[PDB]
């Protein structure tokens, strides 16, 4: 297809495999529609024990991933990539990642993400290595794997092949017809496929009123989705 | 320690091998601070086919979790928590998670996490089985695995012996002295411990206020603080 090849550099690797053994992403890996390559820093090592970490200028409790096997891991996914690849460096000073920068990071054919562990990277590896830098959100985690994961999968799903509007979303009912005591809306056993429709959309639209009011703000609403909110409103006072 | 204990639902357990095997995560699961434990709807199906999937009432591209596997499971789950454990739904749909929502959730000693695979859930089990809706961002995924996950790490940082203030995070410098050319800010070569600590606090001020304004409203700033801010911002122009 359009596919799409993912360099990642990592002291965990294994990791990956969450991603590229099971599921949707882990059929795009082996119909080749994905590529997920991982250069581990450790591997880059000279010294005896391997050493991956080193102690931060200036002093303070953590460790910082040491320069030199970074550097090198980093230095050799780019030479594997080519040309056009984009190193992306996960970490909670990034640009947040939205829905809209899924789709901006999913116009690349190549991507390297480089997965910092302990309390970060050197900031002038940043300067040189590092293109852009993304968050997934706004909390701190163990390591940067669980971030280039998330955004791998978020990713895959725009390559042609991998699966078979600004709100939340509708609503969803499955067989019973009725769970412990609740029904199913009698809209969506009707067959109106037109009222199913409207029904799910003045859904969204009330469900991204009530619980997130700021996303309605970045919308511009067609006629029909200003009738429909207008209705849930009037219908929710 | 305050060990904590989480329930997962999962169609891919062996997913969350990437958090209990690795890392820091995998230190605190081997030394018991941490457990994880993990039930999959597959394994309470009957069918000769083992489905847990099922169509959508209205019609519709896509499939839901099948509801009886899915049930059977999360009852499960909640048997063998016993009393006080919360069940939280991650989706898009949900309150958005940050460092603030991580520290209230991990003020629980037992959590079961219900990971969405498919086009989602039954609305009815939702509203019966679970207590808590949280999201991990705005974007869309192709499970509530890698959201869990997320989750799990970020709460396991909370638990005493796991490891060893609203701004971004200072520079980091590590060896060595000169890196192409760039060299490590002098003060944190001085050995002054209070002018170290100044210049950090000042390069988060700048840098949540070049990057991320709007998190620096949400803060009462200390004197000290107003004051590195305003030298930055001087500095700056
Ligand atoms: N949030 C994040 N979006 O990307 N990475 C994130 C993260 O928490 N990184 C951790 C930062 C502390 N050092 C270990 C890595
Ligand atoms: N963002 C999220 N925070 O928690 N879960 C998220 C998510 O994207 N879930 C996917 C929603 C589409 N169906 C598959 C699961």
């Amino acid at each position: 297809g359009s596919h799409m090849w993912i360099g990642v550099i990592s002291l965990f690797p294994e990791m990956f495999k969450a991603i590229t053994e099971f599921g949707v992403t882990g059929r795009a890996v082996k119909h080749n529609l994905l590529k997920v390559e991982c250069w581990n820093p450790r591997d880059f090592t000279f010294d005896k024990h391997k050493t991956v970490d080193d102690r931060p200028y200036g002093g303070g409790p953590g460790m910082l991933m040491m320069v030199q096997p970074l550097r090198d891991a980093i230095h050799t996914a780019k030479a594997a990539a080519g040309e056009g690849a984009k190193v992306i460096y996960l970490s909670p000073q990034g640009r947040k990642l939205d829905q809209g920068g899924v789709t901006e990071l999913a116009q690349n054919q190549k991507l390297i993400l480089v997965c910092g562990r302990y309390e970060g990277i050197d900031e002038r590896l940043i300067q040189t290595e590092i293109d852009e830098e993304w968050s997934i959100g706004d909390y701190v985690l163990t390591g940067g794997e669980l971030p280039a994961m998330t955004l791998i999968d978020a990713v895959a799903r725009f390559i042609p092949g991998v699966l078979g509007d600004g709100l939340l979303d509708c609503p969803h009912y499955t067989r019973p017809e009725v769970l412990e005591g609740l029904t199913v809306p009698p809209v969506l056993m009707s067959g109106h496929h037109e009222e199913i429709r409207k029904w799910r959309l003045k859904q969204s639209l009330q469900r991204t009123w009530l619980r997130r009011p700021e996303l309605l703000e970045g919308l511009a609403l067609t006629d029909e989705q200003r009738k429909l909110l207008k209705e849930a409103q009037a219908e929710h006072n």
